[PDB]
């Protein structure tokens, strides 16, 4: 998911945004391509015995990481205009101490294809393992499942053998494990069954490309899938465009309602954002929906709302800040009902310097709606907690300034120039 | 000294008592806690385990003059030096961020290693915004934090209930400069330990066992510590419980504070087992028929989620169908379970139960803790003879922990793999 190290606090050479509040806003933003199907999607081209055609490509740190990294491993690769060319012919692996770091990281994606097509896959343990503790983020258990054969032998995980299909049940819903173990499914001997599958649009496009490209895969878009490998053998693949990301979808949504203001968004899927439509609904927004663009109307007045964070198709924690921020406009009391995985809540100290009434609860945050809210410095954290502050920012009385955007930078390309053409009074100086 | 595996015959019936240790998890913060004391720091009931034993060595590594024999630890950090801690053996220990918030405090800066642990993909470390609310100036290069200036008293709110970042921000508050307040502190008996003996030790602290602290900064001036008993640990009281119930006999657990296990004891007498508390005691009765159970986690004093592996393998047990609803793994016990015979199904956060069907004998492979003492619990209850490998995770945990099922019964034996 994350492609580079904690370099969050590194804050010597650094940015920031001036955002003037106050703003009503209009026109027509353009939603990119999601980064977060994109990643399995060239970690697939690994299964493809032939060039694999990727538009709509979000230009940003991790895609370009990833790239460099099969480029690194004899993939001949191409990336210009969020169009990306992939050729796996010459894909080899490289011996166990190489590219140490960016292959230790990309294993929770690659680890599947590359033991699947080349039969072996060594990967260092990270620092913290403890003799014996296998890293459970691999989902280790899952390959030993399919025949895998696994050991820890020199400071790094080996892993071996030829892949067959078996039932594999999912500990828990997680995204990238279960891309990670699709793809392995794809190459192995016979039929894999997966349970408690993760049902969220970018794994339904990963199934929906190996399905367009020969693989027989059923229950597609369900938690339950059922895989026929193609027993070592590669794919034909088609040409296709990446997903819009929905995330950045709904945090548009959120900075016109928050503004109060008449806005339409264009590329963009409204079948995936069932859940962050019905809430604004709630909130007493209209939604207007035609095809690949939405249309969101002011509000009479902005009602309060109850959220509870939730797996696809519910309510997506990826925008539970940004409702935290529409709720202090709202003529009301809010409630946000999330999972202690992850602090999430990173962003409430901030709000709270910008006149917010937000108590926390244990993993239940109260907003009390109504108040005025005044400009202020904050330091942003997560894509999450970043997208949050900008919101409140625009809809704040005064200038407010945005520090810490390492996250918000590494998530989305042309960020500036989005809400510029949407009439947001925005800048970036130099910190 | 290679790896080694647990043979467990399928038991009929236990007996008898188990005495319970001191909570490894409270013992790892007071054991830090010993920089914020000027002079010698008495710690009772401290158990026998590797990560108890790498913090001593830590400390003592780092100027501090130690000794540990019988559950009894002597610390005296008037010689700590230097706040240079990035080892290997430090790498390694999840606990050791603990020492960043005592050594920054009073020293003025510190270097630790990131834990990490196993994980491929990592967070923002909560610890690291939270001491730079205090005035500190953090930096990552390489795999490890430098810590640095002068910490002052601040409002700090935890994003998220944490017992360690919680732990951690109370020790580094102890010695800061002026009055800090805590907001959504984690209401753990571990916490509430540490801060009874920093008060009893002459801390100005207020608000101990509720989810708000205040908390007036000594401004660098170390404390005069009391002799102390490190509390019974809670988890391991309430697995020889599920041992018990599992099994559905008669057994007592001594050295144990009932009050830590209230939703516990409140769920075994949903399943119709009676509990009777006497003292630092408590004896668990068979029940007539094993009842189904609805169990949802939460934070303390709620339904502890250490505790929910152990009882989807009492659930097993029960005349009907069970529900356990969880925090998004968690579930690494289930697959094996399964193996066993046992009848779970999981719709994402939510596993359900089918209880009564007969547990058979396997060959299975042990993960964290957590699952570790699961798949201990089933054995017991399955017929045949079981076999429960990669037991790494749990003997880091507990010390002989054969020869307490031993007593109490159980034929379980040790075998080199
Ligand atoms: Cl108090």
């Amino acid at each position: 998911d994350l492609g580079t190290e904690n370099l969050y606090f590194q804050s010597n050479a650094m940015t920031y945004l001036e955002i003037e509040g106050t703003n009503h806003l209009s026109g027509n933003v353009t939603i990119s391509g999601a980064k977060n199907a994109a990643l399995p999607l060239i970690v697939s081209s690994i299964l493809a015995k032939n060039e694999v055609k990727i538009n709509n490509v979000p230009n940003v740190a991790d895609i370009k990481t990833l790239i460099s990294l099969l480029e690194n491993l004899g993939a001949k690769v191409n990336f210009q205009n969020n169009s990306a060319l992939l050729n796996t012919n010459t894909l080899n692996q490289t011996i166990a101490k190489y590219d140490i770091v960016r292959k230790m990281r990309a294993s929770i994606l690659t680890l599947g294809p590359l033991l699947a097509r080349f039969g072996h896959c060594e990967v260092s343990l990270p620092g913290g393992c403890a003799i014996g503790q296998r890293p459970i983020d691999l989902h280790l258990l899952a390959l030993e499942k399919m025949g895998a054969n696994i050991q820890i032998k020199q400071g790094y995980v080996v892993a071996s053998g030829n892949l067959k299909g078996n039932e594999i049940l999912f500990d828990k819903i997680t995204v990238t494990g279960s891309e990670n173990i699709i793809m392995a499914a794809a190459l192995a001997k016979g039929k894999t069954k997966l349970l408690n599958v993760a049902k969220e649009p970018e794994v339904v496009q990963l199934c929906e490309v190996l399905k367009d490209a020969g693989l027989e895969i059923k229950g597609i878009g369900t938690d339950e899938l059922e895989i026929y490998g193609s027993d070592g053998e590669l794919l034909e693949f088609k040409e296709f465009s990446v997903i819009p990301d929905r995330i950045e979808a709904g945090t548009y949504l959120c900075a016109g309602a928050i503004t109060n203001s008449k806005i339409t968004l264009d590329k963009v899927n409204a079948t995936h954002l069932s859940a962050v439509l019905a809430k604004l609904h709630q909130m007493g927004f209209e939604t207007l929906i035609t095809e690949d663009s939405i249309t969101l109307l002011p509000a009479k007045e902005i009602k309060p709302v109850e959220i509870m964070t939730s797996e696809y198709p519910g309510f997506p924690t990826d925008m539970q800040a940004q409702f935290m921020a529409l709720a202090l406009k709202a003529n009301g009391t809010s409630i946000i009902d999330e999972r202690l995985f992850e602090n999430r809540f990173m962003h409430v100290s901030e709000l709270l310097r910008m006149g917010a009434d937000i108590k926390l609860n244990g993993h239940i945050a109260t907003i009390v709606g109504g108040k005025e809210l005044n400009a202020a410095d904050v330091m942003a954290t997560d894509l999450r907690a970043s997208s949050a502050l900008i919101l409140a920012a625009l809809a704040a009385k005064g200038t407010s300034k945005v520090h810490r955007i390492y996250h918000l930078d590494r998530g989305y390309e042309n960020l500036e120039e989005k809400f510029k053409d949407l009439g947001a009074k925005i800048t970036r100086l130099e910190e």
